[PDB]
């Protein structure tokens, strides 16, 4: 099939282009596909790209448009007043505006299909919505259509929703094209996906990217594989990883670093409507917020993340309990058995489940997978699946037996419903990952564990010291290992905030000198300095020239290997906005070599100030390029929940930022 119409080079300068007598006659049949290569870097707040209308008096609501918002949202309207139909479908954060000081060419494919009664929209190869209706309205069945327009919808003789942008190609087909035919449409994409809907994780959502350059040249990525929409824990979540052996050009199929099997790995399309979006998987264990580092001495690659027991997240996590009973200097995991109201057991050496009440070992052991064995025989539980088939979220047993784990809901022996940290290690730089182990508590028996700061750990350049920053209430708590991850001690730093999400990332400015950048509740990024290689920390200061919202966002920061303008350089990645998680920037800081202060000298614009940018991972690639893996959406907004393929990868050179 050829196009029924094909246009090219249309300038949308707040003035509509009429294409009625090129298109309307050729429209026929009830199925259509719009293919549109458009640009829009200074978009109006709301603006229609393409529009078919009844332009006559009294039929203002008789029209189809493809519209966008300056927030990056894309959508369609299919309206007909005589039929009593008024369809509106959209997805936030669907568009790119600008990459490297250049308008991005978006590729839009809208599929209007009468056989399935489905309206499907792709932008840039990604499906952003797909909606089935009871009563289908072909876009060309709207009664009295007499205008085909670009850059407005002609309503009762006047231009509505005037567009500022440009259309490079618009085609229409009297055919609803196959998914196969969509993926053969060429793309000029400024981004690539490392993790995506459909890959081997089978999660439809991803949050909290990380990136790290290993010594071999491999770049490694970790992420939350988030199953229950984009919701934090409590949910189903796994830590997935992927690596690139070619400077970011290609990535390996994702694997798991940490996983749980109490709930099935399901690609689900969450619930974006207001009655159902807060549906949140409630019976599953999960991992959340990973951080990665390489150990120089052993060659190991170390990855930590938070571990949440079935049904737990930071909201309901038992503060006032670590999950451990200390016994002169040693820490043991506490266990609660079925039918008991108190925690009567601990996991002594070799995983011996020991009864603290009667002071006797039992027939039960916990293996290194935290799986429960009775007299050496594996115990199992039945797995859960999730579905919205009944019109609300159901969590129900699915027939499959999986090894029974102390973190699960159906386990005979359960861990304290609080939050933990675990580490895994790889000895092949991310090709496999050893079974995770729980870190001991750092703040006593009567305190829940700290929360890991997503991103990178710090591997000091001239020692064997590893550091992972964590946060808790009223302090930054650095975890420090001088033995390849075997042992850990804490180094506390008081922060002048109560209930901060003080997500912290570190740079080593010169040997022994660490600057930590972190999120606060002040609308500003904070920082402190150890000159101690992390033993002691300074008071808190703030960065001017960057704004954050009051709740803040995770900040990522790296020490660039090369000199910029003759100075040592620090790179920082954050949203720069007081209005939302949007207006993302890599900001380039030159270290003054005398006092260690930083002149934040260049601000690079990742996309339009109005376009979403949230958590972010950066790294210097072996070729001195910068890799960015970031959430291209507002991951705080209750309007942008549950979007697929918004965590994206881009490649930048220093020249691009300066
Ligand atoms: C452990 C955990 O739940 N971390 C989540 C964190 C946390 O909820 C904080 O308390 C509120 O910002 O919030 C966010 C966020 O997008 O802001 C992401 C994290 O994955």
């Amino acid at each position: 099939i050829s196009p029924i119409f094909q246009g090219g080079s249309y300038q949308l300068n707040n003035k509509s282009i009429d294409i009625s007598s090129l298109l309307l006659d050729k429209l026929s049949g009830e199925s259509q596909t719009v293919v549109m290569k458009f640009k829009a870097d200074k978009p109006n707040s709301l603006q229609a790209l393409f529009g078919l209308s009844n332009s006559k008096a009294g039929f203002k609501n008789n029209y189809f448009s493809i519209f966008m918002r300056d927030s990056g949202e894309i959508g369609v309207e299919i309206r007909d007043a005589q039929k009593g139909i008024n369809y509106l479908f959209s997805r936030p954060a669907s568009l790119w505006g600008k990459h490297k000081g250049q308008a991005v060419e978006n590729t839009l494919v809208f599929v209007s299909d009468s056989k399935d009664k489905t309206y499907t929209m792709y932008v840039n190869g990604i499906e952003v919505f797909s909606e089935t209706v009871d009563t289908f309205l072909p876009i060309s069945n709207i009664n009295g259509i007499d205008k085909a327009t670009l850059g407005a919808v002609n309503r009762e003789g006047k231009e509505h929703y005037l567009a500022k942008g440009s259309i490079d190609e618009i085609s229409l087909f009297n055919k609803a094209i196959s998914d196969q035919e969509v993926s053969t449409i060429p793309l000029s994409n400024p981004f690539q996906l490392i993790f995506q809907s459909g890959d081997s994780t089978q999660a439809n959502y991803f949050r909290i990217p990380t990136l790290y350059t290993l010594s071999s040249g491999r770049v490694l990525s970790s992420i939350d594989a988030r199953y229950g929409g984009t919701h934090d824990s409590k949910s189903k979540i796994n830590i997935a990883t992927s690596y690139s052996d070619d400077n970011g050009k290609t990535w390996s199929e994702p694997i798991f670093a940490m996983k749980f099997n109490d709930y099935e790995e399901q690609l689900v399309y969450w619930p974006r409507d207001n009655k159902l979006k807060n549906s949140q998987i409630s019976g599953s264990a999960s991992f959340i917020d990973s951080s990665i580092v390489e150990d120089k001495k052993s060659g190991k690659t170390i990855l930590l993340a938070d571990v949440m027991p079935a049904g737990i997240g930071n909201n309901n996590a038992n503060k006032a309990d670590s999950g451990f009973k200390e016994i002169n200097g040693h820490y043991y995991l506490k266990l609660k058995k079925n039918g008991d109201n108190d925690f009567r057991y601990t996991v002594r050496e070799n995983g011996v489940v020991y009864n603290e009440t009667t002071n006797k070992p039992t027939n039960y052991t916990i293996n290194d997978k935290y799986e429960v064995l009775e007299g050496g025989k594996s115990l199992t539980v039945e797995q859960y699946s999730v579905d919205f088939d009944s019109g609300s979220l159901r969590e129900r047993h699915n027939g499959k037996q999986v090894p029974m784990n102390v973190f699960y809901k159906d386990s005979l022996f359960k861990v304290t419903p609080t939050n933990y940290i675990a580490m895994t290690t790889s000895q092949n730089r991310g090709e496999s990952w050893e079974q995770f182990k729980l870190l001991p508590p750092f703040l006593g028996e009567k305190h829940n564990g700290t929360y890991l700061c997503p991103g990178q750990g710090l591997a000091l350049k001239s020692s064997n010291r590893l550091i992972f920053a964590t946060y808790t209430s009223g302090e930054l708590t650095y975890l420090i290992s001088d033995d390849s991850g075997q042992t850990w001690k804490k180094s506390s730093a008081s922060i002048p905030f109560k209930n901060a999400t003080a997500e912290a990332q570190m740079v080593e400015l010169r040997d022994g000198v660490i600057r930590t950048f972190f999120r606060t509740t002040t609308g500003k990024i904070a920082y402190m300095t150890s000159r101690d290689s992390g033993e002691t920390w300074s008071k808190v200061s703030y960065i001017d020239g960057i704004q954050q919202t009051s709740y803040g966002t995770q900040v990522s920061a790296i020490k660039y290997s090369q000199l910029i303008d003759g100075k040592e350089a620090v790179i920082l990645s954050t949203p720069n906005s007081r209005s939302g998680r949007k207006g993302g920037q890599l900001v380039v800081g030159l270290v003054n070599k005398e006092d260690d202060s930083i002149d934040w000298k260049y601000h690079y614009d990742i996309d339009l100030p109005s376009y979403g940018y949230a958590y972010s991972a950066i790294t210097e690639l072996p070729n001195h390029h910068i890799g960015v893996l970031f959430e291209k959406y507002d991951s705080w907004s209750r309007n942008e929940l549950h979007l697929s393929n918004v965590v994206q990868y881009i490649d930048l050179e220093i020249n691009d930022l300066t």
